């Protein structure tokens, strides 16, 4: 239930929601996106009574803004086409 997805365009634009979503709680003040770099985490999400209902997922992202290395994990369901910030941290070093 986890894959590693590349990092083109949907990939960026989570990158930018997550500093967006950050920019916002102002911890680390404001940011400014840069890119996401490798690698990118996806864990589906399924119900628990369908057969293979995917409720959504869940994304582990490396993410550089304002030149500094973030961890920030999302999560997305369908249904709403809702995005959550579950946790943005940093710096960290690189993988």
């Amino acid at each position: 239930n986890w894959e590693i997805i590349d990092i083109g365009p949907f990939t960026q634009n989570l990158g930018k929601f997550a500093v967006d979503e950050a920019n916002k709680i102002g911890q680390y003040g404001r940011l400014t996106f840069n890119k996401v770099i490798r690698p990118c985490m996806k864990k589906t999400i399924y119900e628990n009574e369908g057969f293979r209902e995917i409720k959504g997922y869940e994304y582990q992202l490396y993410v550089y803004a304002s030149d500094k290395l973030f961890r920030a994990d999302i999560s997305e369901d369908y249904k709403t086409r809702g995005r959550k910030l579950l946790r943005f941290n940093g710096p960290v070093p690189p993988p």
